[PDB]
């Protein structure tokens, strides 16, 4: 049995054509020893390449792809399985230069493949984290039907938010929320989890049941880079007024394809999703910036101090863990928000 | 001063071989007279135009192009301004049909093609429409600077949707989403609003400040809607259950794309989001499905009869409504209904 993967990847800073040239070298001489085919495109930085074999010898040459120092943002775009003929069966692996094809009857689809390309990658970056998973796995993500997961609910958003966009311009609110969204990506998606979208300023995120010390981490590891920030930047900064709240939930909700022609999106139903931003919004009022239900307590199998907040509007039992305690009076700060502002 | 435009389509069906070669008759002959070079190419029931000309040459056909009901979903990729060299200056129009070409050393190049525009086209359905204008527009949504606009928000979602998810399957929780996110989307786009997103049965859109009836409109037709929906459904329909409430609001946003090379998204920034969203929740309390602020009611021009609900919470702000949104029913009768149907 054979199947047939494609991907696309940004060539890691500047190869030369020797180095390109011993990738193609190596590729030709393991190829041949595995019976692996296929084809290597380069063209203004970015690498194509298709790889057709057995599966056990494809896919243990893509797991060495991967790890790879040469190339970076790898995306698996088509996997066929059970496939009877060989796209390049004379190939051990084809290395072409687009960039150096000066054809003229070639300049149209090398202009197309390079714009079209390009374009893909920006709209990889709008993708949800689930989406794009499915895809790399070779999965259309238009034909999955939605199913029953049980997933733990990530929120988090900005303290005093409407103070900052009351009194920052338009120009320091976008720097002050786009540095925000990109320490809780890079957080979230380093322990796991799967970012589902910017909703205002809040960060809506996704772990699965056993990630549930990952979330708690995660929450923390949140906390402490924006209280780290914070004494980075000078006062003058924004920057040095940027705290979050971060509520979890834990729960059935239904993931998958939601809308019609007119609009369809990734979609996380269930009453998790709603739990979440109301423990988020909770955290004002408490002593600690990180609020969770017992279902998240459960999913924990580290030896976490856990803190009973009490119940809360039925009504669910709050908890929080003892390293999220605020070393401030939250009331204070929205007021040394306001302020500094002033 | 030229510009180069390269799109994308989908090759509308039953279209002929002949057909594409008078468009490529016509185009030569027009592109031509014009000054207007490029290539056409098709492969695999897409389209793939590149033009360059003068500016206002080049638009004039572009809008042309738009309403050719030969293809659909054209989806304009990069837009080239003040061009020094054309790319294809002997071409009027080249028409390549890629599906005929089997050379086996432009297969790999075809093959990528065809995998990439494909999977292109899926990441298209995900994409905020907003995003998708700004790159039909020729405007990087990666670069292009976030502004502050004065926007009415809307929101919407279900009524005891909690209770609908904790009683039915999944297939059909789906189906009834899918259904009120289709009325949603189609009434609120058909009043020029723009759905920014679904979060969770919950639907977000903003319209402009010289949108207020419009706003107000939309909400009276999807509450229409959806009574017209209960009753032509049967009773085992959980269709026959969806109720919603509309919250409106009006204020400074900030909208632009935001985030970082791991994740972009499109939001809007400002107080009025919460405000529209609490006063949708506030609506559950209130004998009327639709709530707005004072910001709602001064964008309005219509003989709307406004009524005043008072002083609330979310210090507070006064909440209105139009005489038209009184609920017929009673809101907590009507949960507890719905909790018992589905028993
Ligand atoms: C874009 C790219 C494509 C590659 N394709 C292949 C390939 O098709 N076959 C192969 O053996 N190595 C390929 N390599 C190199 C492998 O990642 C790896 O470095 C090589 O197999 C060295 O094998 P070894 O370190 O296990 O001895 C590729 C590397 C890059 C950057
Ligand atoms: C995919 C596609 C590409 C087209 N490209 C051109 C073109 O480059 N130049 C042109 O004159 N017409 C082009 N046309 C046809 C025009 O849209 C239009 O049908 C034609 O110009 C008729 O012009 P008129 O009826 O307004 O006189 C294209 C049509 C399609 C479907
Ligand atoms: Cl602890
Ligand atoms: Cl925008
Ligand atoms: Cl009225």
């Amino acid at each position: 049995m054979m199947k047939r993967l494609v991907y696309i990847s940004k060539i890691s800073g500047h190869l030369s054509l020797e180095e390109i040239q011993r990738i193609g070298k190596v590729s030709i001489k393991n190829n041949q020893r595995d019976n692996i085919t296929g084809v290597l495109l380069y063209l203004q930085g970015l690498f194509f390449q298709i790889l057709e074999g057995e599966n056990e010898k494809v896919d243990k040459l893509y797991k060495k792809i991967l790890v790879d120092d040469r190339h970076t943002n790898i995306l698996c775009l088509k996997t066929e399985y059970d496939i009877t003929d060989r796209m390049f069966p004379n190939w051990a692996m084809k290395t072409i230069n687009l960039n150096e094809n000066s054809e003229l009857m070639i300049q149209p689809i090398k202009s197309l493949l390079q714009t079209i390309t390009q374009s893909h990658r920006v709209l990889e970056k709008y993708m949800p984290a689930r989406v794009i998973y499915l895809i790399n796995q070779g999965i259309n993500p238009l034909t999955v039907e939605p199913q029953l997961v049980e997933k733990i609910i990530f929120f988090s958003d900005i303290l005093a938010f409407s103070t900052l966009t009351e009194k920052l311009p338009v120009n320091e609110v976008v720097i002050l929320v786009n540095r925000y969204f990109s320490i809780c990506t890079r957080i979230i998606s380093a322990y796991g989890g799967e970012v589902t979208k910017f909703i205002g300023d809040c960060v809506m995120a996704s772990f699965t049941k056993e990630q549930g010390d990952a979330a708690i981490r995660t929450s923390l590891d949140i906390i402490s880079e924006l209280k780290q920030l914070r004494h980075h930047v000078e006062a003058t900064n924004p920057l040095h007024l940027l705290y979050t709240g971060i509520g979890l939930s834990y729960g059935h909700v239904i993931e998958g394809n939601m809308g019609s022609s007119l609009k369809m999106d990734h979609t996380l139903l269930g009453d998790a999703v709603n739990v979440a931003a109301r423990l988020e919004a909770l955290t004002r009022q408490l002593p600690y910036a990180l609020a969770f239900t017992a279902g998240v307590k459960k999913c924990c199998q580290a030896q976490w101090t856990f803190i009973n907040l009490g119940a809360h509007q039925e009504a669910i039992e709050v908890y929080t863990v003892n390293e999220a305690q605020k070393y401030y009076d939250t009331l204070q700060i929205t007021q040394l928000i306001r302020q500094t502002l002033e």
